[PDB]
């Protein structure tokens, strides 16, 4: 309860910050080619992730560059990570977030940066890009973007902002988005009414993914019990998981949130399981694999539609 006030406290410092947004008294850059943006307004899984590789594959017939967030100091603010599927660091210097991106986007490029601004600079200097895509994105009002989507679960409009709920802002700015996309529909199922583009969205297990993020089978793991492990602590979301998809679990295997797997000897003849995430970090062994799931979205011809018409 002691907590309120400071959520109290909170609102008035995030209203405040996007009152002066809403009034142009703080300055939205803007960048000369398009912009399209995917974001949430909570924290925890969100499914946004997942969006932004799907609408890649949207854009399959145009330049398209990722700008990520990057997260911590150890960028120089700016950096890029992939050139078009050529991985140009490491994953210790990249980070979890965009080397993943990377990987799963193959024609793809991503740079990192704090400053999304300056992220853009380099990219259309360099890589000379058609268009952008923010993941998380929504709360960096800084960069203008045409097309500002959103993504909502039911969990969100049942929550309360920080530090007692999980909301960063208050859901009365769900305004701000041009189009919709109501997720965790394969779960909790729900309608919006806004006026707004809406979709509904639903996540589906498809396969397994290796080390080269090339799509397997999961007949594999038919008649076959497997050996679980999450690097930190997710445990309790991807034990879950696990349990709804009907996959049997021998044994589960938690890790410390920073380990690296450097010191980890697989058993021959023997399959494991765990989070893409994870997996990057397991080139090399194997047989490990990661759960896949794919984007099935309604009104899929719609919504390029709307991507169609912001590059006029």
């Amino acid at each position: 309860s002691s907590l309120l006030p400071f959520s109290y406290l909170y609102e008035k410092i995030i209203n405040f910050r996007n009152t002066l947004y809403d009034k142009g008294f703080l300055k939205i850059k803007k960048l000369p080619v398009p912009v399209i943006s995917v974001g949430n307004l909570s924290v925890g899984g969100s499914g946004k992730t997942s969006f932004v590789m799907y609408l890649a594959d949207l854009l399959k017939d145009k330049r398209v560059c990722i700008l990520s967030r990057g997260y911590k100091r150890k960028s120089k603010g700016t950096l890029i990570v992939s050139e078009y599927g050529n991985l140009k660091v490491s994953w210790e210097e990249a980070g979890d977030e965009p080397y993943l991106m990377a990987k799963l986007l193959p024609h793809v490029s991503v740079v990192a940066s704090e400053d999304r601004y300056k992220g853009g600079l380099l990219a259309l200097e360099k890589l000379s890009p058609e268009v952008f895509i923010l993941d998380d994105g929504f709360q960096h009002r800084k960069l203008h973007r045409d097309l500002n989507i959103l993504l909502l679960k039911k969990k969100d409009l049942k929550d309360r902002l920080l530090p007692a709920g999980n909301l960063r802002e208050p859901l009365k700015e769900i305004r701000r988005a041009d189009a919709l996309v109501l997720t965790y529909q394969e779960v909790e199922p729900f309608e919006f009414f806004t006026g707004k583009p809406t979709f509904k969205m639903f996540r589906e297990f498809c396969c397994l993914l290796n080390s080269d993020f090339e799509e397997v089978p999961f007949d594999i793991l038919k008649e076959r019990e497997v050996i679980a492990f999450s690097g930190l602590g997710d445990n309790g979301q991807f034990r879950k998981v696990l349990k709804n998809l009907g996959i049997k679990v021998k044994e589960f295997m938690s890790f410390p949130d920073h380990y690296d797997y450097s010191d980890f000897t697989p058993e021959e003849g023997e399959i494991y399981l765990t989070t893409p995430k994870d997996l990057i970090k397991l080139q090399g062994y194997e047989n490990v694999f990661a759960l896949n799931f794919k984007v099935k979205l309604e009104r899929e011809e719609k919504l390029k539609k709307l991507i169609y018409r912001i590059f006029y």
